[PDB]
């Protein structure tokens, strides 16, 4: 998966 913010 990707990061959050």
């Amino acid at each position: 998966s990707t990061t959050a913010v």
